[PDB]
């Protein structure tokens, strides 16, 4: 499913993302935006053989497994294919996982490029949520 702004906002607040870990709604949605531009079915593969999955574009070297990436740690413990599904909760669940990370959002490199130190409030503004 490819998400609204204002539908994928609450989406994720419902799912309690709003401040996790320090980083506001915005910084989330800013993320998906760019990652996977709103869309859950997104996959895109990487050199090193690894895939991204999903909303929220995660790897399959240490968070899921997708039975083709060798030395995959799964720390998720999901299929790659729960992370593409309309319903984002595996998403939100392996997220927040990956941001207790110890690294923070910087394990998404379109956050820390396109949306770390920016207005990252103007991609709720206007939202009911």
């Amino acid at each position: 499913k490819v998400f609204g702004r204002c539908e994928l906002a609450a989406a994720m607040k419902r799912h309690g993302l709003d401040n996790y870990r320090g980083y506001s709604l915005g910084n989330w949605v800013c993320a998906a935006k760019f990652e996977s531009n709103f869309n859950t079915q997104a996959t895109n593969r990487n050199t090193d053989g690894s895939t991204d999955y999903g909303i929220l574009q995660i790897n399959s070297r240490w968070w899921c497994n997708d039975g083709r990436t060798p030395g995959s740690r799964n720390l998720c413990n999901i299929p790659c294919s729960a992370l593409l599904s309309s319903d984002i909760t595996a998403s939100v669940n392996c997220a927040k996982k990956i941001v207790s990370d110890g690294n923070g959002m910087n394990a998404w490199v379109a956050w820390r490029n396109r949306c770390k130190g920016t207005d990252v409030q103007a991609w709720i503004r206007g939202c009911r949520l």
